[PDB]
Parts: C-alpha cells; structure tokens; sequence
C-alpha cells in the first residue's frame, strides 16, 4: 500500500492520522522531534494524513 | 488507491470531501494553516475533493500551485 | 479510478456530473470560484463530467487550459 | 475505463453516445458551447462516441 | 478495450462495423461528414471495422492519414 | 485482443480470415478498394489473417508496406 | 496471444503449423504468393510454425 | 511488500514499529549502532516505522540522509 | 508463452524438443534447410529445445548467430 | 518475493533474521567471512533483516557499501 | 517461465538439471558439442541448472561467456 | 521465481541452499569448479542462498 515519508525539520512535528470511513476524526498523532523520520502507510484505519510543523515529505508524487 | 497532496500557501485553506454515491454533499472540511500538508486518498466515502484557498496541489497528473 | 483535476480561472465555473447508465442527466453541479480546485473521480454514479467556465483541466491525457 | 476529452471550439458541438449492443443508435447527445469541456467514458451503455462540430479532442492515442 | 479514432477528411466517409462471430456481415454504417470524428471500440458485437473514404485514423499502432 | 490495420494501396485487396481450431479454412474474405482501411481483431473464430494485394499493414510488431 | 507476421518474397512460400501436444506433425500449410502477408497466432492447436521459402518475418523479438 | 532500508550513522539509533489497526502503539524498538543496517518490511503487524537518531534511509521514494 | 526463433544458416540444422516432466527424452526433431525458419513455443510437452547446426537464434534474451 | 544481497567486506559479518508476527525476536544469525555472499528473501518467517559489520548491501532500492 | 540459453564453446559441455523439492540431485545431463545450443526452462521438476564446460550463457540477468 | 547466477572463479565454490521455514539450516551445498555456472532459483524449499568462494554473481539487482 501507498505510504508517506516524513522527516521533521523542527521539534514537535505532528503526523496526524484521520479515520477511514463515513466519519473523519483524528485517531492518532505521532510526534516527531527534529531529524526523526516516520514512514507511514495508508491502511484500513487511516485514509488521510495531515502533517503540522516544518517537515520534508516524500510521497509517490515527489517531495 | 489514488491520493492528492495539498500544501496550504496561506492560512484558512479548506480541503473538502464530497460523498461517494447517488447523492453529493460535503461530508468533511479540513482546515490547513500556511505550510500544513494534507495527503488524502479517494475512498469508499470520498469520490471528489474540493480545495479552497491558495494551495500547492499534487496528484498523479502533476502539480498546480496557486 | 480515473479522475480529473479542475482549477477555476474565473468565478462561477460549474463542474457537472452526468449519470452512469442507460439514462443521462445532470445529477450534481459543483460551483468553483476563481482559484478553487476540484479533483473528481469517475464513479458508479458518474460516467461523464462537463466543465463550464474558464478552467485549467488535467486528466491522464494531458492539459487543457483557457 | 477509457475516456475522451472534448473541448468545444464553437457553439453547438454535439457529443453523441452510441448504444453498446447488437443495435446502434444514439441514446444521448450532449451539447457543448464554445470553451466547454466534456470528459466522457466508454461504459456499459456507450461503445462509440461521435463528435459533430469543431472541437479539440484528446484520447489515449493523442489529440 | 481497444478503440479506433476516425476523423473524416471529406464528406461521405463511412465507418462500418462487422459482426463478431462465425458469420461476418455489416451490422452498422456510420456516416461522417468532413471534420466529424468517431471514436469506436471493439465490442461483444463488433470485431472488425472498415473505413471507406478519405480519413485520418488513429489506433494503438499509430496513424494513417488519407 | 490483438488487431491488424490494413490499408489497401490498390483496388481489389482481399483480407481473409482463417478459422480458429483443429481445422483451417477461409471463413470470410473482405474486399478493400484503394484507400479503404480494415481494422480487424483476432477472435474466437479467427486465428490467422491473410492479405492479398498491395497493402500497408500495421500490427503490434510494426509496419509492412508495398 | 503471440503471433508472427510473414510476408512472402517469392511465390509458393509455405507457412506450416505444427500440432500442439505430445505428437508433432503439420496440420496445415498456408501457401503465400509473392507480396502476400499472413499474420498467424499461436493457438490451442498450433504451438510451432515453420516457414519454408524466402520471407520477411516479424515476431515479438524483431525481424 | 514495501520495505525500508535504515543505516545508522551513529550509535544508538532506534527503529520503531507502530502497530497496524485501530490502535497505534510502539510494539518493537530495534537498536542499531553505527554502520549497522536494518531492512524492514511493512507487515500484518507494522503499518508505520519511526526512526530516531542520525540515519541514512532508503525507500521506494528515494533517499533521506543525516 | 515464451518462444524461440531459429533460422538455419546451413542445411541439416536440427531443432529438437525435450519432454517436460520427471523424465527427459527427445520427442521430436525438426530439420531445417538453409534459410528455413522455425518459431517454436515452450509448451505443456516441451520444456527445453536443443539446436544442432549453424543457426541464427532469437529469444527474449537476445540473439545468437553461428 | 523481495530479497537482499549482502557481501561481507570483513570477517565476522552477521546477517540476522527477525521473526514475522506480533512478536519480534532474532531467529537466526548467519555469519559471513570476508567476501562471502548471502542472498536472502523476506519470507513467511522473516520480515526484517539486520546486518552487523562492514558489508556491501543491495536491494531493489539500490546499494549501501560500508 | 524463466529460461536459460546455453551455447557450447567447446565439445562435451554438460547442462545438468537439479531436482526441485526437498531433495536435490542431478536428474538429467544434456551434452552439447561445440556450437550447439540448449534453451532450457525452469520447471516443475528443475529448479537449478548447472553448466560445465566452456559456454556462452544468457539469462534475464544478462550474459556470461568463457 | 527469482534466481541467482553463480560463476565459480576458483575450484571448490560452494553454493549453499538454506531451508525455507521457521528453522534455518543448509539442506544442500552444490560445489562448482572454476568456470562452472549454476543458475539457481528460490523455491518452496530454499529461501536464502550463501556463496562461499570467489564467484561472479548476478541477481535481479545487478552483479
Ligand atoms: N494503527 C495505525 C498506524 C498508522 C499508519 N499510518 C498512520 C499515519 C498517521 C497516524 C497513524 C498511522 C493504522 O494502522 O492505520
Ligand atoms: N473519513 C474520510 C477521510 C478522507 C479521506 N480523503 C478525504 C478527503 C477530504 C476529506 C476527508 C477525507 C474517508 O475515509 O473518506
Ligand atoms: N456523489 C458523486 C460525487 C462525484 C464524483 N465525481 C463527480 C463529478 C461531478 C459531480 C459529482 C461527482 C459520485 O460519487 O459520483
Ligand atoms: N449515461 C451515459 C453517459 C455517457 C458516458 N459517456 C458518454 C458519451 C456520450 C454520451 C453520453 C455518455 C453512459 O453511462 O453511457
Ligand atoms: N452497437 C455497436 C456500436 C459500435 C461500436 N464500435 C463500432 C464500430 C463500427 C460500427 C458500430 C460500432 C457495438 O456495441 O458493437
Ligand atoms: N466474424 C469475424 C469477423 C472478423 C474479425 N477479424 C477478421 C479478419 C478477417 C476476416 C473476418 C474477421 C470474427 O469475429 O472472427
Ligand atoms: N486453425 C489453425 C489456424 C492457424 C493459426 N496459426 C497458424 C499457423 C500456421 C498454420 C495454421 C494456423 C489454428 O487455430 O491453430
Ligand atoms: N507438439 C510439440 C510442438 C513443439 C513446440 N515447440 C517445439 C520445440 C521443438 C520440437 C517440437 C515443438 C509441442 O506442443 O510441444
Ligand atoms: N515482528 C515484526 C517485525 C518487523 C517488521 N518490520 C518492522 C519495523 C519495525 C519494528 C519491527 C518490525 C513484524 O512482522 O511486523
Ligand atoms: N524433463 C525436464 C527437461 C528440462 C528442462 N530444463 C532442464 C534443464 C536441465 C536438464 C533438463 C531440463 C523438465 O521438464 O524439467
Ligand atoms: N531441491 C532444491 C534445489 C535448489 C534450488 N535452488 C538452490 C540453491 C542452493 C541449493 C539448492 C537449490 C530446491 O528445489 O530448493
Ligand atoms: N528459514 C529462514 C531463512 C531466511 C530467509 N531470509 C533470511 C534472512 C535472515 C536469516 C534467515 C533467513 C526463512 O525462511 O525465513
């Protein structure tokens, strides 16, 4: 499945997973400190991801 | 599944999901402040996405930057 | 599924979904004001999409702008 | 499924859908005024499309 | 499904569908006047297409222009 | 399915379908006069196609003209 | 399915289909006169094709 | 399945697997000392991977180093 | 299915099919005189092909010419 | 299935398989002396691979050489 | 299925099939004299192929000659 | 299925097949003398291959 790479460029970057389904709420926010990397898939439970905070982001489409 | 990347270029950007099915209504609006990024799929419940406000948008087709 | 990207180049653009099946009528018209973007799939209910008004459009086939 | 993009270059362009099946008749003609765009798929009901009137047309094969 | 694009370069162009199956007969002829375009699929009922008259033809294989 | 494009370069070209199966005979010959085009698939009933007469032919493998 | 294009460069070119199965015999030979073209698939009944006589031949691999 | 390559550029790098499903918690942290490499898949149990510490990382999307 | 093209560069070329299965024996030898061409598939009954004599051979991997 | 190539650039290289499933433990360590090569798949039992020691590593993503 | 092309560069080359399954033994050795070619698949019965003697070999991975 | 090409550059190269499953042991070692080539697949029984001895090796990833 499709996935996103997020590298935090400041402390306190929040990678926010939004619920798949008729309803949309955040079910999880993963905090990254500067330099940390999250590689996160879309899944049965997560159909949108929001990134709040300065970050270098890669997807299938580019940076 | 296909997905869209939206980066807000100003405060107050709204990304709106439109319901899949015979009927079409807004089911969710996600607000983005300047520099926030939303990576959103098309899904069982969302078959169209509307973006209001200055934004950099990427899909499989390429890029559109306000 | 195949999808279309529509960016309105003026106020009051309309993106219209036409019904899939033996019958063909408009089932929804989404209005876009200048700079607003709609990313819209073909679906179980929508098998043709009509754009009225000055728009920049992207599909798998390329770009069409004015 | 395969689809066609039609941009009308004059008023009154007719995008004509022909019935899939043993019989061939038009079941729908969608009129486009100048500058309007139709993006239309081939479907269970439509296996040929005729465009009458000046138009810029894109398919999988080109313009 | 595979499809052919035919643009008439003169009046009186005919695009003819030949029946799929053990037997081969013309089942439909669509007339095109100069500049009209037909985009036609191969289908359950059509396994060959004949074009008579001056025409620009595109398939997956490339182009043939009268 | 695989298909062949045949453009007649003279009058009286024949495009012949040979039967699929343990037996092989001609089941149809389509005549093409100069400039006429046939786009013909391989099918449940046709597993070889013979072209007689000066023709420009395109397949997935390329072009063959004279 | 895979197919071969044979263009005869002399009269009397024979395109020979060999039987698919435990046994190998020719079941059909299609004669081509000079300039004639056969486009022939591999099939349930034909798993090898022999061409006897001067011919220009195209397959998936080239000429 | 998709996989990530992580090379530690300092001692004490941690590669953390986050649980797949409605709940999200860390289920494993693998420590890597300088020069050590982990090649890790996404799996039935792991749907996000977090890297803490200076690392060179490769995925299908490219490289990310520091 | 994968296939091999063999063109004989001299008289007396033999193309030999080896049986698919636990046992391996020659089940057929086709003779080619100079300039004759055999296009042969791998099949339910043939899992290896041996060519003896000067020949030009093409497969998916490329060409070998004696 | 995806696989990794590891060539040891010094003696004492260890390639360690980590168990697939809810739990993560080392299930095997293969030692490589200088110049030995291991080509290892991801499998029903192995969903992550750890390499300790100076090594040249190749995956689908590219190469990492100590 | 994957296949290998072997051209003998000297007399007495042997192409050996090793058995697929829990056990591994030689089930067939095909002798090739200089210039002879074997095109051999991997199969239900053969999961490794050994070549002894000076040979030019082609696989999906490229060429190996001497 | 994926496969490896091994060409021995010395006598006594050992191409070692490791068992697929929860347990990892070698089930077979195929010896190659200098110049001999083994082309070996991954299989139901073999999920890792170790090559001991100087060898030129090709896989899907390169040499
Ligand atoms: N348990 C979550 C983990 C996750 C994956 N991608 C994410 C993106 C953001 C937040 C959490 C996640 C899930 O399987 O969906
Ligand atoms: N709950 C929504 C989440 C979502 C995905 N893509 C979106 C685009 C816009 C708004 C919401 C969404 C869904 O699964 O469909
Ligand atoms: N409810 C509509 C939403 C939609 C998708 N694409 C469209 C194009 C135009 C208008 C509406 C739509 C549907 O699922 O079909
Ligand atoms: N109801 C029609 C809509 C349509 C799709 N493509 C068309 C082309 C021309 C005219 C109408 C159409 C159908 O589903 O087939
Ligand atoms: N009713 C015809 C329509 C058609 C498709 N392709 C054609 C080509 C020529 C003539 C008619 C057609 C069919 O479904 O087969
Ligand atoms: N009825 C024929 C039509 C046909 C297709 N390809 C052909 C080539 C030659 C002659 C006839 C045909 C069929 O379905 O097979
Ligand atoms: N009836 C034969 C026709 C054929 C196809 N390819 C051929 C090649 C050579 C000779 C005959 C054929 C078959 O279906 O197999
Ligand atoms: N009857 C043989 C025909 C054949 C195909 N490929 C071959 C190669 C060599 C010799 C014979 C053949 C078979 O189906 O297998
Ligand atoms: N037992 C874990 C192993 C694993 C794979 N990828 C990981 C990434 C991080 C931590 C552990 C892992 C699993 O199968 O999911
Ligand atoms: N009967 C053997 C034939 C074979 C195919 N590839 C080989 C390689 C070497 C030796 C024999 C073979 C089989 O089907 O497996
Ligand atoms: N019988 C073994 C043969 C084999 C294939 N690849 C190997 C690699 C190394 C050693 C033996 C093998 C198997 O099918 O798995
Ligand atoms: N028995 C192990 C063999 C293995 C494959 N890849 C590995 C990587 C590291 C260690 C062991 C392995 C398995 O099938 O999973």
């Amino acid at each position: 499945s499709d996935f996103v790479v997020i590298k935090a460029l400041e402390d306190g970057v929040n990678v926010i997973g939004l619920t798949r389904g008729a309803d949309t709420r955040f079910h999880h926010s993963e905090k990254l400190d500067k330099g940390e990397v999250l590689i996160a898939q879309f899944t049965e439970h997560t159909s949108a991801i929001k990134v709040r905070g300065k970050a270098y982001i890669q997807t299938r489409h580019g940076v």
